[PDB]
This record gives C-alpha cells, structure tokens and sequence, in this order.
C-alpha cells in the first residue's frame, strides 16, 4: 500500500501539470524517512525518444546559487573571508570602485543597491568586460536597504569567494565541492562521454534550448545535475553532520537568515518560509513581482537559524528548462522538480505542495 500510495500520490500531482504545461520530461526525487524515492515521466528529447531517467541531466539554473553559497560557506568557515569583508578587499580591480562601500553580505542577498537580474546583453564571458562592468557601476539607492534579486550580486559574490581561496570558481566546484558532497553527476560543463545523458531543452514553437556561455555562468546557473544528484545534496543539506567537519559547516553557513521580505527569510542562496504555509503565499515568495521589483528589507537583530518547522526552497529557470527543490528540515523530507521546459513557478511550487500536503 505505502508504495502504491506515494506513486499516486506524485503522479496525481506530476501528470496534470506536465500536461497543462506542454512539458515534454519531468524528474521529481524525493527524500523521505531517510530513502530516496524516484519518479521520472516523459521524454528528456522528443527526437530521440531518450526517456527521461533519475541520472538524466537537466539545467538547473539559479538553483546553481545554492551550490554558490556552500562554496562561499567554506571560504567563510575557513576564515578566507567574511561576510562583513568590503567587497573590493578580494579584487584589487574594484578598489576605487563603489564596491569599496559594498559587503559580501549584500551582493549574496541581493541587497548591494540595485544590480540588475542579468548582465546587460553588451558584457560578454570575458574577465575584462566583467571587471569593467562593475567598476562603472553605481548603485540606485544606499546598500542594505532593498532587495533586487539579481545573477550579478550573487554571481560576484561566488567570484570573491573562488578568489579568496586562490583558485577559480569552476576549478574549485570541479575539484572540491562536487566530490566533497558525493556528487558524480553534476557538472559545471558536461564531459563529451555524458551527453548521452544531457536532456533537451524546449521554448516556444518547440524550438531546441541548451544554455550557452555568459558572464559569471557558473556562479549564477552553471550547474547541470541528475535528480538522484540533486537528492542527495539536499540530504546533506537534512543531515550536513555526516559530512566532514569543514564541509558540514559550509553546509550550516547557507541554514543562516539575514532579513525578511514579506514571508520570505532570506539565506545564503536558500530563501525560507514558515511551515506550514498557505500554497498562495510560497507561489506569491515565488512569483515575478518578488524577482523583478525591489523590495525594503526588515533586518533580524543577529542572524537566524533556518532549521525546524520551516521550507527552504530555491527556483531556476533557463531559456529551456524549468527546476524547483524544496525541503523541511525539521521533517527530514526533502524534493526536487526537474523539466525540460521553462514553465511558471507557480506551477511547479503548486507539485511540490500538492507532494507535501499528501505526504502531511
Ligand atoms: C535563475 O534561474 C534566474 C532567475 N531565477 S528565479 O529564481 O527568478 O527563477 C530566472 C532566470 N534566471 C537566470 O539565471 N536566467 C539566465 C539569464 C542569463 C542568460 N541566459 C541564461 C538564463
Ligand atoms: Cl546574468
């Protein structure tokens, strides 16, 4: 019965919305009880006929700033940097800049005073257009003060951090943090021998979309990730105490709220919301006007802890992909939502609560 249950369950959740959505492959891995539990639907390329499977690569998208901040989480927990350091301390580049007023705090919450959501179109993947960038830039109003969420603040962020540690932050991720967390199937740049498992993006018309190269990429949506790979971060996000000490605490540094906007806590890449909490008010934390418009922030007294009865989640999106996870620390229940169309995050927030409040 229990098996049966949960693949109704998930189905019931899963089939209208694929189907609604015109999404052609949907992966969802959930975690729950301390095992994972796999359930994959449609085609990861409609040309082929390629199924998709729990090893299949989908594009994750922003959810890749999770990854960013456990980066950033070791550099800090190493004492290479701290989140009160002026940004400029870690570039020589910016000294001068107005990032000589701007903490690592505020380009990780997006509160540096107004970066943009992406780079302008004219700032190509090149260090120099990059260093340029932001050195002309100013900001719109005084940092801390709103939140604008933004690939560039975090994105920057991520750079510090690589730089702080000496070595590139692709390097870094490649070398360090994939193997750290036990993960073999996920990728900042898919080897030739794994495309095979790297799925089909679709936009409009059906037209082909994989993501291509751009300023930052992998600190802001670089990652390329199975659902079973993706499951088993968010386990050591539920558990970082079976992780090696310097790694734990890296997990622990993205569990650490800073400011609310409306119902949202927001955290080192992690957002977090009280548990339970009405399906309209996480879509509302999820939804275009919370990502595109600035927002005054409430600052806590001293930072909070994002553990017990509450949901961190993250959303990504790239031209041709759609991803979501989801977990509840204090539930040690965890998911994650991975298709190959760009399809409305209400619309997977509305899977994963419907997963959640059967699971409840
Ligand atoms: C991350 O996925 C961000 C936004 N995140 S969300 O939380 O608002 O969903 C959605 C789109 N996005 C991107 O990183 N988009 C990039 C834009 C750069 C150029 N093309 C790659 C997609
Ligand atoms: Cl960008």
């Amino acid at each position: 019965a229990p098996a049966d249950r949960l693949k109704a369950l998930v189905d019931a959740a899963v089939q209208p919305v694929m189907k609604a959505n015109d999404i052609p492959g949907l992966a969802v891995a959930i975690s729950l009880k301390g095992e994972p539990h796999y359930f994959s639907y449609g085609l990861a390329s409609k040309e082929d006929g390629r199924r998709v499977t729990p090893e299949t690569l989908f594009e994750i998208g922003s959810v890749s700033k999770t990854f960013t901040a456990t980066l950033a989480g070791y550099a800090l927990t190493q004492d290479k940097m701290r989140l009160d350091d002026r940004a400029s301390q870690h570039w020589p580049a910016l000294q001068g800049s107005r990032f000589d007023g701007i903490s690592l705090l505020d380009l990780a919450t997006y509160t540096a005073g107004g970066l943009p959501l992406q780079f302008p179109d004219s700032v190509q993947k090149d260090q120099a257009q990059i260093r340029d960038y932001y050195r002309q830039w100013q900001p719109t109003y005084a940092p801390g003060s709103q939140r604008l969420y933004s690939n560039p603040s975090i994105g920057l962020f991520g750079y510090l951090a690589a730089r702080s540690l000496g070595q590139p932050f692709e390097r870094l991720m490649e070398q360090q943090v994939f193997p750290a967390l036990g993960l073999e199937q996920t990728h900042l740049d898919v080897p030739e021998a794994a495309l095979a498992q790297y799925a089909q993006g679709y936009g409009k018309d059906d037209r082909p979309l994989r993501v291509g190269p751009g300023p930052l990429d992998a600190e802001g949506y670089g990652v390329k990730t199975s659902a079973a790979d993706l499951l088993r971060f968010v386990d050591a996000n539920l558990h970082p105490e079976r992780l090696d000490r310097p790694w734990a605490q890296a997990l622990d540094a993205t569990h650490r709220g800073y400011y609310k906007v409306g119902d949202m806590t927001q955290g080192l890449g992690w957002e977090a919301y009280d548990w339970p909490i009405s399906l309209k008010r996480l879509q509302a934390g999820n939804s275009t006007p919370m990502a595109l418009q600035p927002h005054r922030i409430a600052r806590l007294p001293a930072p909070q802890a994002l553990e017990g009865q509450r949901l961190l989640n993250k959303t990504g999106s790239t031209n041709g992909f759609g991803a979501y996870v989801a977990f509840v620390p204090g539930r040690d229940l965890g998911l994650v939502i991975l298709a190959n169309r760009n399809y409305p995050n209400a619309e997977r927030v509305k899977i994963a609560y419907a997963i959640l409040s059967g699971l409840e």
